[PDB]
């Protein structure tokens, strides 16, 4: 059906830049991480110019939807909801999705600003400083189902919780009475993790499909009880007819572990090789998991396997880092 993958997130504004350290420290920020922004780190916005940064089209679940729609080509193939401000930014990020033929309903918080990250580049490493504004009013509409009606597959990152859990609740509620439907998450950071547990405990009963990376997987493994292939194999448990029950932990240049349950308890597992790609031809990682997820998403659609939608992904993050940030034509 025209509608294959629906997602709702935080629809941001990215501000990129090759920084000093100098700079890192000065907005007490840790190279690789990914947080909110405190009042003391608003400057950023601001002190960035000085770097001349270069700006696009952000938010996680949104980098993702779009690889899918640009993969599926048909318009509408991706649906997307959110909240964006009543200010030029949101105008502009509406805009662009316009354009990419993705469908979307954008909510609208007046008078608030719509989110903008920094996106801190030094060395290869990409640091994430975010200031969700409108992002947090985001409300899922009495007709959301209507919307994405058709659709098999419901995404969400686990950033959508700082609004309220109650979004991804609610998505994952429904797919889970729709036979055939499955729903899919991602960690998003450390942090999600770390904050948002007994809310991520019930969603996570309720999702098909876990994805993160090993840093957010060993937070979770920690928080929860299990505390690689065991975090991998720990998750599962806090998933678990038999309808899909499936983890995917990725590892920067490491093998991706995948592991399942299949409808006889049987587990099955799969360490996926990376292919390798010279340290020079990498210029950094961000938008990495949103590309990895996407190619996902995409072959999963398309019916091919794990291993074969491992693949995919592998494939489209490559390209990405191969590129200064997140980049659109593969
Ligand atoms: N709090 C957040 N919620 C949603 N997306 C985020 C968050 N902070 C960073 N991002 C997005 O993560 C992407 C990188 O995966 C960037 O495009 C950035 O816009
Ligand atoms: N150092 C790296 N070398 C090769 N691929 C990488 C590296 N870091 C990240 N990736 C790719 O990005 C994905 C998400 O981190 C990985 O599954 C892998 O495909
Ligand atoms: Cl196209």
């Amino acid at each position: 059906g025209p509608m294959r993958v629906f997602a709702i997130g935080n629809p941001i504004l990215d501000l990129v830049a090759e920084v000093p350290s100098s700079f890192l420290d000065e907005f007490f920020l840790k190279r690789g991480d990914a947080t909110l922004a405190t009042p003391e780190q608003m400057r950023i916005y601001s002190t960035l110019d000085q770097f001349n940064p270069t700006s696009l089209p952000g938010g996680s679940a949104l980098n993702s939807v779009r690889v899918v729609q640009k993969l599926l080509r048909k318009p509408g193939s991706a649906g997307y909801m959110g909240a964006i401000g009543d200010d030029p930014r949101g105008q502009v990020l509406k805009e662009l999705c316009d354009k990419e033929g993705l469908a979307t309903r954008f909510m609208v918080a007046p008078g608030q600003s719509t989110g903008t990250c920094a996106v801190l580049i030094n060395e290869k490493e990409r640091t994430l400083c975010t200031h969700l504004g409108a992002c947090g009013s985001f409300r899922i509409p009495e007709n959301w189902t209507t919307f994405a009606s058709g659709a098999l597959i419901f995404y969400a990152t686990a950033y959508t919780l700082t609004a309220t859990p109650k979004n991804a609740l609610e998505v994952a509620g429904y797919a889970h009475g729709i036979p055939n439907a499955i729903f899919t998450l991602n960690l998003s950071a450390p942090f999600c993790v770390e904050l948002y547990k007994d809310a991520m405990q019930s969603l996570l009963l309720h999702t098909n499909i876990l994805f993160g990376n090993e840093e957010e997987f060993a937070h979770l493994a920690k928080v929860h009880n299990l505390v690689k292939v065991a975090l991998s194999v720990a998750n599962k448990e806090h998933a678990v007819t038999g309808a899909t029950k499936l983890v995917v932990m990725t590892r920067g240049h490491n093998p991706v572990i995948a592991a399942e349950q299949t409808a006889d308890g049987t587990v099955v597992v799969h360490e996926v090789g990376v292919p390798v790609v010279a340290a020079e031809k990498i210029v950094d990682t961000n938008g990495a998991g949103d590309a990895f997820v996407g190619g996902f998403l995409y072959g999963l659609s398309q019916g091919k396997t794990v291993k074969q939608c491992i693949m995919c992904g592998n494939a489209c993050a490559q390209d990405v880092i191969q590129h200064v940030g997140f980049s659109l034509s593969f």
